[PDB]
């Protein structure tokens, strides 16, 4: 669009090309993002209208809508990294306990806001997590997915074939993202929907009517899936302490009315000594 100046071709999103971009009226640098035809669906229109106002530090501001010539592009804040690249930057040494917790508390503040307004992101993954020089992470693409590609972050419940999920299933996500951080390794690199499936089972166990009432009643559930025996969590995420462990077990839990809010989440002895340390970060 003709207010912007692409800089630079940034990757290929779930919805299309993102660019570093300036706009030419404020000299602002941000993040525009082309989505995919019909002529833009009007309901896609007014959700994305009702994201411009959920605002959080711990999200990435949206800053405006240019629905124009029969075509989309959201205008979003410019971070200058995000998480993935961070986390291969840091392989060797791994990010710092004090650095992973303070990110953790910070996502969980983001998920809390959006999901009091009944907003789920629902394709959280390394990639949409966005960090600066000041020590902050932020939520990228929220609302995108009502509004309009790895398993490895999907909660099991849409996995099995449930369609009225959940906001439990972006604390799952974060949970798998929280067990990457850690161990440096991605907990369920699935690539397929068994593959992912049958990762989720190997470490957490089968699930069954005891641990998840209805399970079995799922759309995609089979009586033929093997079962597992559940692993040791000391075992999945060492050298995580016993203050983490017990949230992470809690943010994996089967059932999604079991599973940890967002919100009491953020009250865990875990982040009894939360800080905010600023990375060290290279652009
Ligand atoms: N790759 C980027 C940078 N800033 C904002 C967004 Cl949404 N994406």
């Amino acid at each position: 669009m003709e207010n912007f100046q692409k800089v630079e071709k940034i990757g290929e999103g779930t919805y299309g090309v993102v660019y570093k971009a300036r706009n030419k009226l404020t000299g602002e640098v941000v993040a525009l993002k082309k989505i995919r035809t019909e002529g833009v669906p009007s309901t896609a229109i007014r959700e994305i209208s009702l994201l411009k106002e959920l605002n959080h530090p711990n999200i990435v501001k949206l800053l405006d809508v240019i629905h124009t010539e029969n075509k989309l592009y959201l205008v979003f804040e410019f971070l200058h990294q995000d998480l993935k690249k961070f986390m291969d930057a840091s392989a060797l040494t791994g990010i710092p306990l004090p650095l992973i917790k303070s990110y953790l508390f910070q996502l969980l503040q983001g998920l809390a806001f959006c999901h009091s307004h009944r907003v789920l992101h629902r394709d959280l993954k390394p990639q949409n997590l966005l960090i600066n020089t000041e020590g902050a992470i932020k939520l990228a693409d929220f609302g995108l997915a009502r509004a309009f590609v790895t398993l490895w972050y999907r909660a099991p419940e849409i996995l099995l074939g449930c369609k009225y999920y959940s906001t439990a299933v972006d604390i799952w996500s974060l949970g798998c993202i929280f067990a990457e951080m850690v161990t440096r390794r991605a907990l369920f690199p699935g690539d397929s929907e068994i593959d992912q499936l049958f990762r989720i089972f190997r470490t957490l166990g089968t699930p069954d009517e005891v641990v998840w009432p209805g399970v079995t009643s799922m759309p995609d559930y089979k009586p033929s899936f093997p079962k597992w025996a559940r692993q040791d969590f000391s075992k999945v995420v060492p050298p995580l302490d016993e203050d983490g462990r017990s949230l992470l077990s809690q943010m994996l839990h089967y059932d999604p009315n079991k599973r940890i809010s967002a919100k009491a989440a953020l009250a865990h002895p875990f982040f009894q000594d939360v800080t905010k340390p600023v990375p060290h970060l290279r652009l």
